[PDB]
DNA sequence: GATCGACG
DNA sequence: CGATCGACG
């Protein structure tokens, strides 16, 4: 996720 | 699929 | 991070 | 055609 907590996705 | 019956996938 | 989202 | 298809941070 994110960042943070990428995306998703990427 | 295949082709035939792409891949999967692509 | 959370049973992750977006190319024949 | 196919089949709850399968493989970039």
């Amino acid at each position: 996720t994110x960042p943070g907590v990428t995306x998703p996705g990427v």
